[PDB]
Order: C-alpha cells, then sequence, then structure tokens
C-alpha cells in the first residue's frame, strides 16, 4: 500500500547541483573513508524531508539576503541576514543555519545587489564572502562580505547576495581551496553546529560513494573547482513532491543507455539520501549523453552490487 | 488511451522563473492587448516540447560561453560563442539563438569567468551585456561584452557569463529599461528573427494572461525589474518528463488553498504552454504560501471561466 518510488527521467546534464547554482557536467566516484562527508545542501531522504539547510529552489543556493552595514577604514560590510523569504531571522530554528547557507569553507565571489524602496534607485557590486572567517556567523544572523566598494550601500534597504564562483587567495597554495567537505562553523569557531544533516559512507565492502558532479567557475587564483553533490537539486524537488515511502533502507537504481537498450551500472540510492556504487579508486565515469537513472527494485543495506 | 497530464504541486514560491535564474514570487494578471507577448524562454507545450530558446537549466538561464578578444581601447570583449556544451556553436540550428540566450532588451549585468586549462589559473570580471545593442548578434555566434578591465582575459580560454541582474544607464528615464516584451534581434538590427516560439494572447473576452513574476535585481540605476514568464522552470522540466499528450486545446486548472480545503480561482493552460485567467485589469494575486495549482480537466478554447 505504498505510493512506487521514482526518480526523475532527466539526464545528468538536464540537472542542477543542489551545493551551488551551476549545472551537473558528471558522475564521480572516490574513496572517502579518509574524511567526513557531510554536506548540508542536496539533502533529502527519498520520501521528501529535507535536511539540513537543504531548501528547494535551485537559485537560492549560496544566497544571501538582509541588510548591511559599513565597516570603516574598509570595503567590507556586514549583512544581518533576512530570511529568504525577506522576512526577520530566527535563530531558533532547528536548523544549521539559514537555509541555502553555503557548506563549505571557502570564498565565493559574486555581485551584491541593492534597490532602494523610495525611489527604485539600485546598485550593484563585486563581493566575496569567505565562509571560513571568524565574522562567518549565518546561524547567529551575520555574515560579512568583502566588496569593491566603501561608499555605495545603503543601509536598511534590501540586499542580495548572488553567488558566482570561488577564489583562491592570500596564502593558501594550488588547490587548496576551497575545501567542499569542510563545514563552517556556522555560529563561529568556538561554537559547534547543530542539527546537521548527519555523515555519509558507504557501509559495504568495495563501495563507494557516487557524486554528482559540477566545476565551480573560478574569479581569481588557482582554486580548486571541483564540487560533488550527493543529490541533484531535481531528486530534491521530485522527492519533496512524491513523498513516496521508502519500503527498505536502500532503493536499486539502475543506470540505463537508451542508445543501446542496456544498462550500463547499478548503484544504491539509500534512503536517507546518497548513492553508493561497486568500485575501487577515483573514477570519472564515462556516461552517455542519454543515459538515464531507473528505480528497479527495494533491496537493503546487505545487498551485492554488481561491480560498476 | 492518453497518459495523464498533471502539474508540479509545488507552490510558486517553490519556483523557478524560466527566462531569467530567480525564484518566482507571484502571480501577476494584466492587460496585453497592445502588445506582442512573445518570450522564447520558458516556453514548452504541455506534451514536453520545448520552443524558442528554451532550454532545461534553471541555471544556464541568460548565460553565454564561449572565449573573447579584446577590443582595443576599450574595456569590451567579443565573445564567440561555443555552446551548451563547450563544443563549436552550430548557427544553422532551427532555434532563434543558442538556448537559454536572453529574450528581452536590457543591459544585463553578472560576472564574466575564464579558467585557463594549463595552470587551473582563474579570473573574474563584472561584465555586462547590453541585447539591444548592434553587436547582439548572438544567433550569428557572438555578442560582446562591456567589462571592468582592459587587460586581465585570455584569448581562447574558455569563458563564461553568470547573470545577476539588470541595469539603466546611459540617455533613458526612469524605469524604461530594461524592456521584457520586446525581442531582441538576435542576428543583429537588419536581419529578423527566426524560428520563433509563436506569440500569445487570451482569445477570450475578459481574459488575460497569467503571468509567474519575479523581480531582477538591479545593479545601477533606475531599472524595471518585473519579469514575466509563462510558465516556471519547474513546469518546463516536468511537461519535458511527462510527456502527457494534450486531449484539447486547454486543461483546465484550479488553485487550491490547503488552509481551507477550497479553490481559489480556475484558470485555463492552454496546450500550447501558457495560462489565461478571467480578469479585467492590473492586479497583484493574493495567495496563500501554500497555495497550489491543480490539474482537474480537459475543456476548449470556448470554456467560459469563473471570474478569478
Ligand atoms: C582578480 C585579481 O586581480 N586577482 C589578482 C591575481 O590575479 C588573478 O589570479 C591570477 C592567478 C591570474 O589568473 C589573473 O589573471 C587573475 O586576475 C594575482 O595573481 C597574480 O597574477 C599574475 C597575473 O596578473 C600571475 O598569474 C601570478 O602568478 C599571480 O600570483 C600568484 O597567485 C595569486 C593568486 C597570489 O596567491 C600570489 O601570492 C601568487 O604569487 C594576485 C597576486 O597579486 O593578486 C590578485 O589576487
Ligand atoms: C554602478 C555605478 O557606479 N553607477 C553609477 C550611478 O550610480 C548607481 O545608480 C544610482 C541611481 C544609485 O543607485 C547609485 O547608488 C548607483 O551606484 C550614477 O547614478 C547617479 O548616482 C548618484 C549617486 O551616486 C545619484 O543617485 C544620481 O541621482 C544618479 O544619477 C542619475 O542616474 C544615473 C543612473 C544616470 O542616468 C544619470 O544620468 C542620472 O542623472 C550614474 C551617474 O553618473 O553613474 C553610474 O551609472
Amino acid at each position: 500500500g505504498s505510493k512506487p518510488f521514482t526518480v526523475p527521467i532527466l539526464t545528468v546534464e538536464e540537472m542542477t547541483n543542489s551545493r551551488f547554482p551551476i549545472p551537473l557536467e558528471k558522475l564521480f566516484t572516490g574513496p572517502s573513508g579518509a574524511f567526513v562527508v557531510q554536506p548540508q545542501n542536496g539533502r533529502c531522504t527519498t520520501d521528501g524531508v529535507l535536511l539540513g539547510t537543504t531548501q528547494l529552489s535551485p537559485v537560492n543556493i549560496c544566497t544571501f539576503r538582509g541588510d548591511v552595514t559599513h565597516i570603516a577604514g574598509s570595503r567590507n560590510y556586514t549583512m544581518n541576514l533576512a530570511s529568504l523569504n525577506w522576512n526577520n531571522y530566527d535563530p531558533t530554528e532547528e536548523i544549521p543555519a539559514p537555509l541555502g547557507t553555503p557548506d563549505f569553507v571557502g570564498k565565493i565571489q559574486g555581485l551584491l545587489t541593492q534597490t532602494t524602496k523610495g525611489d527604485g534607485s539600485t546598485r550593484g557590486h563585486k563581493a566575496t564572502v569567505y565562509t571560513g572567517s571568524a565574522p562567518f556567523t549565518p546561524k547567529l544572523g551575520s555574515v560579512q562580505f568583502s566588496t569593491d566598494t566603501e561608499n555605495d550601500f545603503e543601509t536598511h534597504q534590501n540586499t542580495k547576495f548572488t553567488p558566482v564562483g570561488v577564489i583562491q587567495d592570500g596564502s593558501t597554495t594550488h588547490r587548496n581551496e576551497p575545501q567542499q567537505w569542510v563545514l563552517p562553523s556556522y555560529s563561529g569557531r568556538n561554537v559547534h553546529n547543530v542539527h546537521l544533516a548527519p555523515a555519509v559512507a558507504p557501509t559495504f565492502p568495495g563501495e563507494q560513494l557516487l557524486f554528482f558532479r559540477s566545476t565551480m567557475p573560478g574569479c581569481s587564483g588557482y582554486p580548486n573547482m571541483d564540487l560533488d553533490c550527493l543529490l541533484p537539486q531535481e531528486w530534491v524537488q521530485h522527492f519533496y513532491q512524491e513523498a513516496a515511502p521508502a519500503q527498505s533502507d536502500v532503493a536499486l537504481l539502475r543506470f540505463v543507455n537508451p542508445d543501446t537498450g542496456r544498462v550500463l551500472f547499478e548503484c544504491k540510492l539509500h534512503k536517507s539520501g546518497y548513492v553508493t556504487v561497486a568500485h575501487t579508486g577515483q573514477h570519472d565515469l564515462v556516461i552517455p549523453p542519454n543515459g538515464y537513472f531507473r528505480f528497479d527494485s527495494w533491496v537493503n543495506q546487505f545487498y551485492t552490487l554488481a561491480p560498476m
């Protein structure tokens, strides 16, 4: 008596990263035994429960909204955060941070834009947020932006950050930032993170996570532009709507090639919202552009996959 | 024997504009007898045929990709366009312009970003494209950007424009640009546009188009930031996947309020991909946040709606 579970038929290249507002490019698998995989965007159960900081909009990911105050002697502005909906922010909500908050330590560059309500005058400037910085305290309601202006932004007017890409600067050596698997301290460095979506790992020998991979635009320096998500944003939207009950811990998916009619590989979609495959080693999957995922049956954590 | 037609259950505020990569905010209706409504993004038939310049990604809308050449004595760069997938562009495809090309005359501001293949060095700069300019010839494979640099960008390296908002500048007076209902000349001023998605209008007395409305960020001046689309991007994605056959020219939708169980209004979803309502005058609809569209039955162009 359970509504039948499905995944979208969109191809990988027809879908969006759930951790940054950019298209998916490829599937990637690699070992992750040595570190914790705990992203907070792109987290959703197969039955449609959003986790972490996950929200439904592809374009709100890594955005911030609020009003800003200038820091004297600098081009820096403090943003006092509003809700996604431009209402007052509530720090007591049982989430790690405001929905859509970046879930990695990095220097994210974009534009900060503003409109003056009274006359409809507008302004925009290049801006960067360092999510590893001491002033990055989104859970407490404020973050800081480095901008290209010292005087243009007004106080007490709605202000939006739209993310574009990432930078590597200052101290750092090539491709050592951003660090996609390092969570920000949402309340600052001395305060532990709360209400997190859990870390994920394969629990089977010879298995690895399967990642949905994009390349973030780079805006300066020699950044690591790889970005891996656990679920496409479209999948998040799909599960949220469908809300099909998980009949077992694991949904078995087959990846199908329509140009031949054959299955390329099979994988496990865990009910808590992540995918694993049977492979050892780093591998960029090579897939046909029209390839798609198809739900075939419910199995369990003990099911042995065919090697990828 | 037709697969049953449906629309997504996502609420308006949970969906994305199909003409710019920003969230939907509201529903709007107004008269449009006096001018032609012929957007090229967010065009899809109910049975899943993409029209105009429409593509499936919410985040590729109003993007450009290619490589750039500097124009001496300026901060201007010519971009020789690539395909969405970074392959050579084909001008002979039976489309108006490259998929995702802006479908309005305006000054769109964002960031232009670039990566050097050999060493992974990167750069990004604020940039604007004037879609009403003589050099805006995307169908012919090139457009021009005004940037904040005269020497940083390299030749023959992959370069991306990510849109953020719009500006009003130069000569123009308040809120007279952008002009969302004026199509660019995709091949330049002397060449007529081709392969367009058709203009839309209500064909019934006392009917108006229903628009899915957002406010574009403004980056300078006093722009008109209203942006109206005919279909949410999620709807485009949905119809594309479902491909449910249109049993009649018109699908009757009811907009439902779950907080009361009552229908707020009814509307016509035309099979060619647009919505009409029975109302006269400009009106910002007031809707509950959890309100949703529900397909109830197939009717026709002659069906008389209940007044909104
Ligand atoms: C946005 C900006 O102006 N950034 C500069 C940065 O240039 C950016 O990054 C470099 C790698 C290159 O892609 C530029 O096109 C881009 O604008 C500067 O980087 C130095 O840039 C020169 C070229 O102008 C050389 O490429 C040099 O190798 C770069 O230096 C090293 O990389 C930097 C990112 C720093 O880590 C620096 O300590 C390194 O020696 C830097 C350097 O002043 O300054 C801005 O960030
Ligand atoms: C990005 C930038 O520097 N743009 C300026 C522009 O300022 C932008 O737009 C104005 C409306 C305001 O929102 C600024 O905060 C924003 O940076 C300049 O606009 C003049 O700006 C001053 C404030 O610095 C006044 O607001 C003035 O009314 C503005 O002028 C008129 O509006 C302009 C957009 C032009 O149409 C001008 O002819 C008008 O008289 C302009 C003016 O030099 O210059 C850049 O575009």
